[PDB]
């Protein structure tokens, strides 16, 4: 349904959609703040759907899923000229463990997108956003600072979790809409052990194709170095219909947002450069506009942004305020944003493409395709360059 040679992905994220995350969708969360104080806002999905109980949870969520996107998204990103969207999910929507305070009813509207998808021949990645014990303590897997799939049964009901989606999305029936199923997204290598994480990587892919499924298996790079998975799932193994998924940002360290904007630059189109040189496909699954982490609750609940020195021991380059509504943008950010977006474009569409995250937010403009698509600062058509070749790629 897809060459991966010879097309290129140009696709969003459909995130904070089945695994809420607070800097999406603040005003699920905000509810829960008392005045100025945020110490009693839950800080991911487990919590919040702990903190409300059941039934207030499903009834909460069965607004947010049937209004954050609906056909009408998808008709759009169409019109945009998107040939893809990614979309996370949560192990949740499949199986609970025993005592998680999830609640299901996701699945319905995922398969309602297949179709919405099918209908705007629109492309789709279902992306594992979270397994059980959390991959990589993040928000977006669902359960914040803890680091146990690799631990008890969590593997195991992983893969177990991975064989449902295999079965119902992996087979014929939507064969001409989904050409890719991530594993798992953004396993955190460096507190893994990337022996067990391989294996599991290679019994998701065996699982798959045992059942008969000719489905692009997506892995993601594990914040790994360009080439680390060059040996891994070869053709020369006889494992194939395999694509690396990188996902690149700069402001998420110190040293990362202290680049000026031509270092920035650099640093992007360097990302092409190095991703031409990998053996396996590889698409860029989740990039942004963003130079800088000030969007509220970027780095979690309760967390300040390094940009104005106020978390992860960070030097204060900037004050947040300012940057935190689009119209209030100095023309200098709105070029510098503009310019950064099209280095990007052009080093990701050198090799398999890139989907952008995400499609729409509340209210953070840098990590919303719509927001920066309507004020211009996205190229439409999406290969207009106010900046022509920033990289020079040969």
């Amino acid at each position: 349904a897809w060459d991966y040679d010879n097309n290129v992905i140009r696709g969003v994220n459909l995130g904070g959609w089945f695994v809420l995350e607070p800097y999406m969708t603040p005003s699920l969360f905000e509810p829960f703040q008392n005045g100025n104080d945020q110490s009693g806002v839950p800080v991911d999905e487990y919590h919040w759907t702990q903190t409300l109980g059941k039934e207030a949870a499903l009834r909460i969520l069965q607004k947010h899923w049937s209004t954050w996107i609906t056909e009408q998204d998808f008709k759009q990103i169409s019109n945009l000229g998107l040939n893809f969207v990614r979309i996370p999910i949560g192990y949740w929507a499949f199986q609970l463990l025993d005592n998680d305070p999830y609640v299901q009813g996701q699945v319905q509207y995922l398969e309602k997108a297949l179709g919405w998808a099918r209908k705007n021949n629109i492309r789709v990645w279902i992306d594992l956003h979270g397994a059980p014990g959390s991959q990589n303590g993040f928000d977006n897997s669902g359960l914040r600072d803890s680091y146990n799939f690799q631990n008890g049964d969590n593997t195991q009901v992983t893969l177990n979790v991975l064989n449902t989606i295999f079965k119902k999305y992996g087979g014929n029936e939507y064969s001409d809409v989904v050409i890719g199923i991530e594993l798992l997204n953004e396993p955190l290598g460096p507190v893994l052990n990337m022996d067990k994480l391989k294996q599991f990587f290679l019994d998701g892919y065996n699982s798959l194709r045992q059942t008969g499924s000719v489905t692009p298996v997506i892995i993601h790079d594990a914040f790994q170095v360009f080439g680390y998975w060059n040996n891994f799932l070869t053709v020369a193994e006889g494992q194939w219909n395999v694509v690396v998924d990188h996902h690149h940002y700069q402001v998420f360290s110190g040293g990362e947002l202290s680049r000026n904007i031509n270092d920035h630059i650099s640093v992007a189109c360097n990302w092409g450069w190095d991703a031409k040189k990998e053996s396996h496909w590889n698409v860029a699954g989740e990039w942004s506009a963003a130079l800088t982490d000030c969007a509220k609750w970027l780095n979690g609940v309760n967390r300040g942004a390094r940009y104005e020195g106020a978390y992860d021991n960070a030097p204060y380059i900037g004050s947040c305020q300012p940057l935190l509504d689009i119209s209030q943008w100095s023309d200098e950010h709105k070029t510098d944003t503009r310019r950064y977006i099209e280095a990007q474009l052009d080093a990701f569409e050198y090799t398999g493409g890139w989907v952008f995250w995400s499609w729409k937010t509340e209210n953070a403009p840098e990590w919303s395709f719509q927001t920066l698509t309507y004020n211009g600062l996205f190229p439409q058509p999406v290969t207009d360059r106010q900046f022509p070749n920033q990289c020079g790629f040969h």
